[PDB]
DNA sequence: CTCGACCGGTCGAG
DNA sequence: CTCGACCGGTCGAG
């Protein structure tokens, strides 16, 4: 038996005793882990300890998704691993697309991160140093995929930050926080999301408008879902028009420029 | 043509078009994604747009895996994020059963971070409390992946910080900072690691060692590896035994009970 | 080459 | 049920 066949065939044996013996999967699969790697160290003395592990991950695997051929598995983790990195750019690029052949008209345009970070950069941005300085430091942290931007006398500014999710799932808990100091610092500050499911929980429609003791305040000024359900108070309805996005972001835009004071968290479109 | 036919065809054809005139995989696969979604959004309205990116995902996975079955997609993700979540679980028990075995006729053992939780706790710490916050802290921020104590006088002490990771390669940049931390709050701070396979590269061990422009200071106490290179300073070789973090311990502990003002990022192992 | 950021089913303990 | 943390090949721009 080589080293490989030993850990196969231990992982599975103590995992299956373990398992009828205290019916936990979980720390069965744990403690085979653990004693088939221990085991093999002892009975392959001279094998690398990293190629014992390799040989483990494979029996669980194994065990855990049918497949036994290395080859597959790494060809489906390469895919989802290139999924996970491009799509979500691929998505933004969508948003960016979309959303400029409609602004265009009203002089306005969404700029990617990398965008405003090269126009920071190259001092096409006209927005005052504080401004500037509060968007470098977004930009650093990676916390928001899209900008806009509005053309006045000439000049362009950065009047708002975008959140662009393909999965609401999740990333939600996480991205208020950023979104309500965005608010804090008097931008128009939204989220676009491809699926609603995760606004089926009361906890979500809560987490975007506030009002409630977990969720005492909105934690956007907007956010556009691609679904036809209609408007529940700042959770706004799109499809590939981004019809709601394109006339709130008008409205967005005309108080940022005149009457930025009042754009904090309380801000709503729709409301004059 | 169903939506689901329809967006497998109008990736594949988009990729190998742009791909072929353009000559970059990486954007050609973003325009294929962009641009499905947006087509499939118009010859099919009705259909939910999460759907439709769902189709697009299929047809990317099948050609950046040659994997068409949404199936064994499906289970060997399931089955990866199953080995993500425990293995990394499994082998520091894996760390702490081999140690206590060992260190237990020293007075000393290994603790998870959950058993420390529990103890503190339950008053079972008898560090002075400006020590037993910092490890609140510690344990609050998932820091660390172990912990060591010492019985002396009946109390028993956490006198030590431990890293225990199953890939060396990458998660080191982002483990060094809180590792400098723990010294400079006179803790013993120390990492084992399976694969050195990342020591290879100069920049790894500069991390370890210190010494560098980049890295003035050593990151850790010392670096215990499952290999069997030599010693090179503070990165030292281990098998299952765990002889030289055993070793190191029994000093370690003497010193953060008798001198531990001495304890900061300069402690070295059999120095005296 | 380097190197920081991305994700989401599962784990774990409620 | 909830819900925060885990990873590592790839992306992207050096
Ligand atoms: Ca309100
Ligand atoms: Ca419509
Ligand atoms: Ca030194
Ligand atoms: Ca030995």
């Amino acid at each position: 038996m080589n080293f490989f066949e030993y850990c196969i065939s231990t992982y599975a044996k103590i995992f299956e005793e373990t398992m009828n013996a205290v019916g936990d999967e979980r720390v069965s699969q744990k403690k085979a882990i653990r004693d088939t790697m221990i085991s093999a160290m002892r009975e392959f003395p001279n094998v690398e300890a990293a190629e014992i592990w390799k040989a483990v991950y494979s029996a669980h695997m194994d065990r855990k998704s049918g497949i036994a051929d290395p080859d597959i598995i790494q060809k489906v983790i390469s895919a989802e691993n290139s999924w996970k990195k491009s799509s979500g750019h691929a998505f933004e690029e969508m948003i960016k697309l979309l959303g400029n052949s409609s602004l265009e008209e009203y002089g306005m345009r969404i700029l990617l991160q990398k965008d405003l970070n090269m126009m920071i950069e190259n001092q096409e941005i006209a927005n005052e140093p504080r401004d500037i300085n509060w968007l470098k430091e977004q930009i650093s942290s990676n916390v928001f995929d899209l900008y806009i931007t509005v053309r006045n006398n000439d000049k362009e500014y950065v009047f708002g930050c975008i959140q662009s999710k393909t999965s609401i799932r999740d990333r939600v808990t996480r991205d208020r926080e950023p979104s309500m100091k965005a608010m804090e610092a008097f931008f128009w500050s939204v989220a676009i999301c491809l699926d609603g499911d995760f606004l089926k929980m009361p906890k979500f429609i809560a987490m975007v408008n506030g009002g409630t003791s977990n969720y005492r305040l909105n934690g956007w000024h907007g956010m556009y879902v691609f679904w036809d359900k209609p408007t529940i108070d700042r959770i706004y309805p799109i499809d590939i028009n981004l019809e709601l996005f394109v006339q709130h972001a008008r409205e967005a835009a005309e108080d940022w420029l005149h009457r930025r004071q009042w754009f904090n968290y309380e801000w709503k479109a729709g409301q004059k």
